[PDB]
């Protein structure tokens, strides 16, 4: 005779209404399961980032996902998907990947994460699902005692570190024209343009060779020395840098990241550069269905201290442009970050219509130079940008 439940008081009961029924459920993806990797691939292929005119869409491949989402220390529960209960169809996704960065001006090192691949099926937008995905990944990261994050995005977000502008260097101008990526300037002809962008078919620098596992430690020292010039920079353990520069070195030969080094007579490494391949799907075109694209990644030179710096940097990027032809690259991209403004003009990079904002979650710092004029958004030559990190 009496109550069946244990005593409680108003403090013991939740203060927020219970959640109502949902047609969706959380689903932790396991990308080592090919079928699940296929689902993720499909979701982004049909629903990911497009340019302002809906002409092109980013196309991340299977190999690219395995490289980007599986760096040493990666966590499966940080690959968050959302599924329709009735059919089990994947309709949303977001990911966190470990990263360590340093703010050189205050000499502060932060073990953080990078948030990327936020995507919701086109037919499920404007239902405010995004805020939930963001809060859930935040929950899962905070659970591992990490409270800061680094990510990029469009203008739609408050207080960015800075804003950088995309730059484009045509390799196969004709194809770019054919798909509407570039237009013909007035009083100019298709042949005059092709002739102005033409490059040799073999690299010019002596000592240039593909980077190998033996070069990691030396290339890292070179990058660290070079990186001091920027405000925010990425740090790596030797295995992390190996992963990012060479990929999961199975039989080697990563098809997504390409690394090169320049060693002199004495066998000393004086320069290096890297870039990753991330094509564009051409939405509506009856002659081409894909645009080959390379993005400048991390690079360094020991001549930053000498007066031939700008010249050497231009030669270095020129050889990078030349090597990309071997991989079907139609246009080579980069941002106005790092010391890129030092070579943009002479290597014939043109400004694009896209911008990229950088954000730090839960961490305030002084704003940085984005390589462009704060007012006119135009590129400012030979300007060291505060941004020294590149995201995928
Ligand atoms: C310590 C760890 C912390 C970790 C977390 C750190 C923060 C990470 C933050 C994310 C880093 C992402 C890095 C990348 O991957 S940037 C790439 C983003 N992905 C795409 O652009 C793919 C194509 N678009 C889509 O798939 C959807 O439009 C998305 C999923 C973007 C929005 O879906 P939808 O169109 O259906 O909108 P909604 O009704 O559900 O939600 C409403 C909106 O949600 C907020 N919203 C919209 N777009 C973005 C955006 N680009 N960043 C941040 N917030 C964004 C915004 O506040 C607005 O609410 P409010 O303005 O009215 O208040
Ligand atoms: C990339 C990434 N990873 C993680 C996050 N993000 C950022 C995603 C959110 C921000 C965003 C949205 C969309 C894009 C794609 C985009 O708009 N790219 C532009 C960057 O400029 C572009 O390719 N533009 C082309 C095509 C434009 C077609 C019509 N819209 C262009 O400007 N071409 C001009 C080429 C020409 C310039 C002058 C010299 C000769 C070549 C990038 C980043």
């Amino acid at each position: 005779e009496g109550p069946i439940d244990k005593l409680k008081t108003p403090e013991d009961v939740p203060n927020d209404p219970l959640p109502l029924i949902s047609d969706f459920e959380w689903s932790t993806l396991d990308i080592d399961d090919n079928l699940q990797l296929d689902e993720l691939y499909k979701l982004l292929y049909d629903n990911y980032v497009e340019d302002i005119d809906a002409t092109f869409r980013f196309k991340y491949s299977h190999e690219f996902f395995q490289w980007a989402l599986k760096p040493p220390g990666w966590r499966k529960d940080w690959h968050v998907g959302v599924r329709v209960k009735s059919t089990g169809k994947l309709v949303a996704f977001i990911a966190a990947t470990p990263v360590t960065f340093k703010l050189n001006k205050s000499n502060k090192v932060i073990d953080s994460v990078e948030i990327n691949f936020l995507c919701i099926h086109k037919k499920l937008r404007n239902k405010r699902l995004a805020p939930v995905l963001i809060k859930e990944i935040t929950r899962r990261v905070n659970k591992q005692n990490i409270w800061q994050a680094l990510y990029t995005g469009g203008s739609i977000l408050p207080t960015p570190l800075t804003t950088c502008r995309y730059q484009h260097r045509p390799i196969n101008w004709s194809k770019l024209h054919d798909v509407g990526f570039s237009h013909l300037p007035p009083n100019q002809t298709k042949s005059s343009m092709v002739a102005s962008y033409t490059l040799p078919n073999n690299p010019k620098l002596k000592g240039l060779r593909p980077m190998t596992g033996k070069d990691v430690s030396t290339v890292l020292s070179l990058l660290y020395k070079y990186q001091e010039r920027f405000d925010i920079v990425q740090l790596f353990t030797e295995e992390e840098f190996k992963h990012w520069m060479l990929g999961h070195d199975e039989n080697s030969d990563s098809n997504v990241v390409k690394s090169y080094v320049v060693e002199d007579e004495n066998g000393i490494i004086t320069d290096y550069f890297s870039y990753y391949l991330l094509p564009f799907t051409v939405l509506d075109n009856a002659q081409h269905d894909e645009l080959g694209i390379a993005y400048l990644f991390y690079y360094a030179s020991d001549s930053f201290e000498k007066p031939n710096y700008k010249k050497r940097l231009n030669e270095l990027i020129t050889d990078a442009l030349i090597t990309s032809k071997k991989f079907g690259v139609d246009v080579f991209n980069c941002l106005t970050c790092q010391d890129n403004t030092y070579f943009l003009k002479d290597c014939k990079f043109g400004s694009g219509d896209g911008f990229l904002n950088y954000y730090l979650f839960n961490y305030r710092t002084f704003p940085m130079d984005g390589g462009i004029d704060k007012k006119t958004k135009e590129v400012v030559e030979d300007q060291t940008s505060g941004i020294g990190v590149v995201l995928l």
